[PDB]
Parts: structure tokens; sequence; C-alpha cells
């Protein structure tokens, strides 16, 4: 269901999506 079966976020996997999106945000900037 979609009521309270997702009250989490993920601290680790989060820092991973941040470091990755960072390198791409620094390579697209001329």
């Amino acid at each position: 269901p979609a009521i309270y079966i997702g009250a989490t976020v993920g601290p680790s996997v989060w820092a991973y999506l941040v470091a990755l999106v960072g390198a791409a945000a620094v390579t697209a900037a001329n």
C-alpha cells in the first residue's frame, strides 16, 4: 500500500546520489 510503508529515506544511498550528481554538475559547467 502507500500509507506508512515508506516512512524512511536512506542516509547512505542518499550521500551516494549526492556525490554522483555533484561530479556531473561540475563537468557540465564550461
